[PDB]
């Protein structure tokens, strides 16, 4: 029995990454992530796509099928500046960087 | 070194899962699933998020931090005659029941 799908923090610094070269700004972000497990009862507040009630359903009689996943289900933009090839600077929205909600699917 | 994030067959019967009584019709359907790892090198056609890959470096040097996993990026719905409370046949299209694409997000 281990715990089940949610939002927890989670704060990359670009540094431990490798990619602290080609991204100027920021030093990092609040990426956040997923983790838990999809159970049924799969909470009415785990997101979960009908898809994911019915693997989730078969992995219970058939465990070769894996449960739903914990994954992001909403993301969020982050505002960047970044080296160009040319080595120009460049202001960007990077989309889905941000986790929002998370859910089994 | 485990297989990668792709789409595999899978066939629900509604029978297998205890939904037979209320499914009028079909009798099961071909849901699919997504299984398999998500490393780095993320193939261009793993369809991973910018958090995934985000995620997934971090996993590398923090292994507390999970991978990425792989699971459906889009879904198809599935025609379906079924009961409501009053015991009448309901024909609808169900949404998300069905996998077209798996990545790892």
């Amino acid at each position: 029995l281990k715990s089940s799908c949610k939002r927890h923090p989670l704060y990359v610094d670009f540094s431990d990454v490798g990619w602290n070269d080609w991204i100027i700004a920021p030093s990092g972000y609040h990426a956040n992530y997923c983790d838990g497990e999809c159970p049924f009862p799969l909470a009415d507040h785990l997101n979960s796509t009908n898809h994911a009630i019915v693997q989730t359903l078969v992995n219970s009689v058939n465990s070769k099928i894996p449960k739903a996943c914990c994954v992001p289900t909403k993301l969020r933009p982050m505002s960047m500046l970044y080296y160009d090839d040319g080595q120009n600077i460049i202001k960007k929205d990077i989309q889905n960087m941000i986790v929002e909600e998370c859910g089994c699917s």
